[PDB]
């Protein structure tokens, strides 16, 4: 039973934070794509060369791109290839597909590797292009429960994050005691929050809340700062009858996942209410 394919064609490929851009697809009209929450497709590149130099990063983020020398990289790849991200969007947001796809540039410490294949393909996208994507696939799935839900995100980790929430709310309607916890860095690499902030202000079930572990001064930040596995416990988890009761659903960058489920077995957490997607 050969794996489904779409031909999609790019709506946007936006920044939504210095190093994560937001893909949105049109899906073929009259057709869907049958995923569920949490779910991922593959996408597929032909063989190409791509520049960075002509990616379009909005000016607030070129000038950290500057001083990291990121314009200069380069990426080729000469067979086709393929690789998987998670659905942004949830299942009733029809006719799209949409991704926050990370940037993986070379590691620090060795910056004249090659950049990352599929990432800089993604990356280099504009609006027209057309783009192959086959699946859906999906294993970080919710558990069908009255339990309180803890979502736990970073980076990229947004996405699920984003797919996993409005699934519930809106297309559940879950009663279920839901609350999300996501780490950036500063206010800049925040996104999605004006929706967060309006599923909150419907749903008293729901309640979101950012942690910046670097607010820039200009960030004019009075939220909650550091790391969220600390902020999830000193503003939540710590005078919580029962934590090893909710469900925890973490996606974010290792240090992060590592940090997080190390704080929850320490609360004596069983590892059946933690459900990881470590990318
Ligand atoms: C189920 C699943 C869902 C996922 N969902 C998402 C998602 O929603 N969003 C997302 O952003 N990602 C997601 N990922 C990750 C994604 O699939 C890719 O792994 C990611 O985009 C990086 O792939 P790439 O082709 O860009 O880099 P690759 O080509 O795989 O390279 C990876 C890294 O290795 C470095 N590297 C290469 N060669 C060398 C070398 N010689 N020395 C040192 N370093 C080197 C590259 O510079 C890069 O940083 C998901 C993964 C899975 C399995
Ligand atoms: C340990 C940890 O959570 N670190 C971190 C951060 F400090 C900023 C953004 C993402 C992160 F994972």
């Amino acid at each position: 039973g050969p794996v489904k394919k779409w031909e999609c064609e790019v709506i946007s490929n936006d920044n939504k934070a210095t190093f994560i851009k937001e893909l949105k697809l049109r899906i073929p009209e009259g057709e869907v794509v049958p995923f569920r929450a949490g779910g991922y497709i593959q996408i597929e590149c032909p063989p190409h060369k791509v520049a960075y130099a002509d990616f379009d990063v909005p000016d607030e983020y070129r000038s950290d791109w500057d001083k990291f020398n990121l314009f200069r990289y380069v990426s080729e790849v000469k067979e086709p290839t393929l690789r998987a991200y998670s659905m942004a969007n949830y299942p009733e947001e029809k006719g799209i597909i949409m991704l926050n796809v990370r940037i993986a540039t070379p590691p620090p410490k060795i910056p004249d590797a090659p950049p990352g294949i599929m990432s800089s393909y993604i990356w280099s996208l504009k609006p027209g292009d057309k783009v192959t994507i086959s699946g859906p696939f999906g294993e970080f799935f919710a558990k069908e429960t009255d339990a309180e839900m803890v979502f736990i995100g970073g980076g990229a980790g947004m996405a699920p994050m984003r797919s996993h929430i409005f699934d519930q709310l809106k297309r559940l309607h879950s009663t279920r005691k839901i609350s999300f916890w996501y780490g950036a860095r500063s206010l800049r690499e925040m996104f999605y929050d004006e929706e967060f902030e309006q599923l909150a202000r419907d749903n008293p079930n729901f309640t979101f809340h950012v942690a910046l572990s670097d607010p820039l001064p200009e960030d004019n930040w009075t939220g909650h700062t550091g790391f969220i596995h600390n902020v999830l416990y000193e503003n939540y988890l710590r005078d919580h009858p029962a934590p090893e009761d909710c469900e925890f659903y973490m996606c974010g960058p290792p240090v992060m996942n590592a940090a997080v489920i190390k704080m929850l077995k320490d609360l004596g957490v069983e590892d059946e209410n933690i459900l990881l997607d470590d990318f």
